[PDB]
DNA sequence: ACAGCGGTCGCAGGT
DNA sequence: TACCTGCGACCGCTG
């Protein structure tokens, strides 16, 4: 066993067992030749980003549960997960020469660090006598398969992304992988031998920094939470059949919809998967809905936003964005801060943007309410500051999905009817008349009738007194007068779009 | 050509 | 309940 070769699995998404192509591969290769391998599952993790401000503590906290999660499922086949500290440019050139590695699995990413980190990782394997076996998993269609597809470009119309993925093979979902059979423990490295547990799962004290951001646990990291929130979710069939996202609530104390995001964005949960539970179900319920609102709709949506971010590196920025309408966004500092700190003095917003920071999900209309405020619909913030703040605070931080949806939201790509404008005082009322959502983020304003809880500059001094919060003292002043400036913003807006129209029939 | 259709998720005021 | 309309006058696709 002193001459045996090592199969390497390397996690970064598909953070699960089940459904993993590249990671059954080596499971099975494994078996196929009982003496002759020994199998390295790793987690990359460079110590030095633990302070990278771009990762809010939550995110940290779902992580750790998450790799935790990891190594237990693989202690059940009989391995365990390596977690390997530093960056893979120092890290695989000592690994392939102290495991001596045979072949290294991986599913694929699109994002453009990944592209450019991968390709370095291919570059020193195929150098070293390395084999590379990588798979497409985190996705039900391959973005690539799908611009080619297309004729070489990236669909830009939901529809159209349909039309072209319909005539796509959707690839076989897997179980999770056989027990090793007959597999000691791989020998210690030069690494292990000075510390046993060099390569053990990180503690919370390890990964998170600043504990005192952390909120209430309440979605778990791992794919054991994955399956049983998503079987949970699966459980009433007509709920599944019926569902119409756009009448989903954003304001229930509860969330309305399934909150698989942060365990799709980590991998914790196979998309393919989900998929296929979701068919299964529409066959078997003859009244449901379809896409763009049903809950396949949903993951196509996730499918559509990976398509045309694969095809763009420039996605999650303005300036060189293929897609992008160029608009003339402001810096407003102060209301900036007060944005991202939920202190806009329009309590549905700031209810928000406070669950956001103490919880790391919201629902997808609280999204579209935020983002709306902070660009075209009052502040003419840049969506990429939005962006920023949602990538630290989000669960779900995606790439692809942040870029998109901020582009969405903000009419700077993909939706265009920028008179349609969410007003921060009406929308959150449709579904919480009461304000009960904005009592329990907002605790100051909670005596507030419902009359004036979400337009709180309607109350009189003595009103205010009467309620224990006071305006401009124990809550803020509203920042803008939304009945003003969204009016002018859609002037601005259509101006931004005339200018972006002679650009582009000026091209020809 | 260039107008008409459809477009995941607007508001306010109708009935 | 769950539509309907005006507001002003978008885009990408289609033929
Ligand atoms: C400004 C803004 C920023 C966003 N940033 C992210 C992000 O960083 N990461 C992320 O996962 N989602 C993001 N979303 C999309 C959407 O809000 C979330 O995916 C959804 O809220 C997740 O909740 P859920 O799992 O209950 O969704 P469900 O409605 O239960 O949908 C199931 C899955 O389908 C996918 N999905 C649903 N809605 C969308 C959508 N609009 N776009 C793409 N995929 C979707 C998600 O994987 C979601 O988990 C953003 C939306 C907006 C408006």
């Amino acid at each position: 066993d002193s001459q045996r070769s090592t199969l390497v699995h390397w996690f970064r998404k598909g953070l699960r067992l089940h459904d993993n192509p590249a990671l059954s591969h080596i499971f099975t290769a494994a078996n196929a030749a009982p003496g002759r391998y020994f199998v390295r599952p790793i987690f990359i993790l460079d110590p030095g980003i633990l302070d990278w401000m771009q990762v809010g503590a939550n995110r940290w906290r779902f992580l750790q549960q998450t790799l935790e999660d990891l190594d237990n499922q693989l202690r059940k086949l009989n391995s365990r997960l390596f977690v390997v500290r530093g960056k893979p440019a120092e890290v695989f050139p000592r690994i392939f020469k102290s495991w001596r590695v045979e072949m290294l699995t991986f599913e694929t990413d699109i994002e453009p660090y990944s592209v450019t980190r991968d390709a370095a990782v291919q570059k020193l394997a195929k150098a070293e006598g390395v084999r590379v076996e990588t798979h497409c998993s985190h996705t039900i269609y391959n973005p690539e398969l799908v611009i080619a597809k297309n004729l070489g470009k990236a669909p830009i119309t939901y529809q159209k992304f349909l039309g072209i993925v319909e005539q796509l093979k959707v690839p076989k979902v897997l179980g999770v992988p056989e027990k090793l059979k007959n597999m000691p423990t791989p020998p210690k490295d030069e690494v292990e031998q000075k510390d046993s547990a060099a390569y053990d799962c990180p503690t919370m004290k390890q990964l998170v920094k600043r504990p005192e951001e952390l909120g209430p646990n309440k979605f778990p990291g791992g794919e054991t939470e994955a399956l049983r929130r998503m079987e949970e979710s699966l459980k009433d069939e007509i709920w599944v059949a019926r569902f119409e996202k756009p009448n989903t609530a954003p304001n229930s104390l509860e969330p309305s919809t399934t909150v698989l995001s942060p365990y799709l964005k980590f991998g914790c949960l196979s998309a393919r998967l989900f998929n296929q539970k979701l068919k299964e179900i529409i066959k078997r319920q003859p009244k449901h809905s379809q896409p763009p609102v049903s809950l396949i709709g949903q993951l196509m949506w996730r499918e559509f936003y990976y398509t045309v971010a694969a095809a763009e590196p420039n996605f999650d920025r303005m300036l060189g964005n293929v897609y992008c309408m160029q608009i003339p966004w402001q810096e407003h500092p102060d209301h900036l801060e007060a944005w991202t700190h939920g202190r806009t003095g329009y309590p549905f917003i700031d209810a928000i943007m406070r669950q956001l920071r103490q919880e790391g999900w919201i629902h997808h209309l609280a999204r579209h309410a935020v983002a709306c405020f902070l660009t075209r619909g009052d502040l003419w913030i840049s969506w990429e500051e939005g962006q920023r703040v949602f990538e630290q605070l989000l669960l779900d931080q995606d790439w692809a999905l942040n870029a998109g949806n901020w582009m969405w939201l903000s009419a700077s790509a993909f939706f265009h009817q920028y008179f349609r404008v969410y007003s921060p005082v009406a929308f959150g009322k449709k579904t919480d008349p009461q304000g009960h959502y904005i009592r329990k983020y907002v605790p100051e304003l909670s005596k507030y009738p419902a009359g004036c809880i979400y337009e709180p500059w309607k109350a009189s001094l003595v009103d205010q007194r009467a309620y224990g919060c006071v305006l401009g003292t124990d809550y803020p002043h509203r920042i803008v007068k939304h009945e003003v400036v969204h009016k002018e913003n859609i002037k601005r807006m259509g101006a931004a779009y005339k200018v972006n129209r002679e650009v582009r029939t000026g091209k020809e």
